[PDB]
């Protein structure tokens, strides 16, 4: 579980969105694995405005934040899962690390500040859901 809080959006993956999120819905995309709702309150995160290919991710099934190395936003074959058949997964990053069903929403970051989320894993990698490309999370 994690989700990245900007202005007022909150950013999930789109196959752990609650009945609220899909209610106050602002923008969803099946094959990037993304989910953006509407908040009343204000959130305190910062959104990465970057091509960073280093960072540190949160790992909740080793509860350590690993650094890590990870390739650019692309079109990535996704194995079936419970949530969704195989298929291409789009804006997806990976990097050699660990992850679990479980481990996704936890966030990965830049010096500049949120790059994405966990969104897969296996055979040794960790994949993330892009965010940088969604440039109207920083305004209205
Ligand atoms: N973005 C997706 O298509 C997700 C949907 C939900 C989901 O369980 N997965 C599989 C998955 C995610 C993280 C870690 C691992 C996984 O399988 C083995 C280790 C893929
Ligand atoms: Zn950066």
């Amino acid at each position: 579980s994690g989700a990245i809080y900007v202005g007022n959006y909150r950013v999930v993956n789109r196959h752990l969105a609650t009945h609220n999120d899909w209610a106050n819905l602002v923008w969803e995309d099946s094959s990037r694995d993304l989910l953006v709702s509407s908040t009343t309150a204000q959130g305190c995160d910062t959104i990465a405005r970057c091509d960073c290919q280093t960072g540190v991710y949160y790992c909740s099934s080793r509860r350590k934040h690993y650094p890590v190395s990870f390739s650019k936003p692309s079109l990535i074959f996704v194995e079936a899962s419970e949530y969704y058949p195989a298929r291409y997964q789009s804006h997806l990053m990976l990097a050699v690390g660990h992850s679990e069903p479980g481990d996704c929403g936890g966030i990965l970051r830049c010096q500049h500040g949120v790059v994405g989320i966990v969104s897969t894993g296996g055979n040794g990698l960790v994949g993330f859901a892009d965010v940088r490309d969604l440039l109207w999370l920083d305004e209205e």
